[PDB]
């Protein structure tokens, strides 16, 4: 029979996944639009296979509670209720012990967002101050970042985020935008998202440089048969310069 369509789980994450504007509502993979569905588009094709977008149902990418659940994105491939996950996941250690990753398809590490003109220049000065309110999207890998940390000055700044029952952590980044926009406060945010948000508000900024460096990979349940297809696709999309065209199609732009 015809191959099965595979489920493939992903979150509202601009510019990588966004509703499609319309009047008329949408249904189906025709509500979205982004990178991840023209990389879904290319994957698609070179395997040869039809696919169902489902969003996951908590927003979360995923990490693990202190009773060792998983959540979010990394749990709906736990449970095998989703045959691939084609969003900027990162690869991470803690995440490779539960999942399966494809090699990267971009790189990227994690900085800070804040107001242009103001003295602050370092994670330094954001963690030696008071003022400022700081803190990550919850349940994801920068937020895993801190908590795990081992570094003194990121070892403060997670218990920071975490008093006051994690009121500096917001859920999502669109959420986390808004707050850097309308009250003090500065989200510590990954690179790639970094640079869309900068040209788009030109009233904000990157702060400081990269505090580590990771990359996003498509997530698949451990002994997945598409990995290491999935891999062989990328990599064909690296030689063909495509990944580099669908980057420029969804952040290029002019510069503030
Ligand atoms: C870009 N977004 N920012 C994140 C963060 O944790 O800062 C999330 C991370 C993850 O996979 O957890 N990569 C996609 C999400
Ligand atoms: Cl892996
Ligand atoms: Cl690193």
């Amino acid at each position: 029979g015809a191959n099965r369509t595979l489920i493939v789980t992903t979150i509202l994450e601009e510019p990588y996944v966004m509703y499609r504007k319309s009047d008329k509502p949408l249904y189906g993979n025709d509500r979205f639009e982004g990178y991840c569905l023209d990389l879904l588009k290319e994957l698609s094709n070179i395997l040869g296979f039809l696919y169902d977008v489902k969003l996951v149902p908590d927003g979360k990418y995923g990490a693990q509670n202190d009773k060792g659940e998983w959540n979010g994105m990394v749990k709906e491939l736990i449970d095998h209720r989703a045959d691939l996950a084609v969003a900027p996941l990162t690869i991470t250690y803690v995440r490779e012990k539960v999942i399966d990753f494809s090699k990267p398809f971009m790189t990227l590490g994690i900085s800070i967002l804040y107001r242009k003109g103001t003295p602050i220049d370092s994670a330094d000065d954001l963690a030696k101050q008071t003022k400022i309110e700081y803190g990550a999207v919850r349940d994801g890998s920068t937020m895993t970042f801190f908590k795990k940390s081992k570094i003194s000055t990121y070892e403060k700044m997670w218990a920071f985020m975490s008093s006051r029952q994690q009121s500096a952590l917001v859920k999502n980044s669109d959420e986390g935008i808004q707050r850097v926009l309308t009250t003090d406060y500065a989200l510590l945010m990954e690179s790639t998202s970094i640079e869309y948000v900068t040209q788009r508000n030109c009233n904000l900024t990157q702060i400081g440089g990269l505090i580590d460096s990771k990359g996003y990979g498509v997530g698949t349940p451990i002994g997945s048969p598409y990995r290491d297809k999935i891999t062989i696709a990328i990599l064909q999309l690296q030689e063909e310069g495509k990944l580099h065209m669908m980057k420029e199609k969804w952040w290029r732009g002019n510069g503030c």
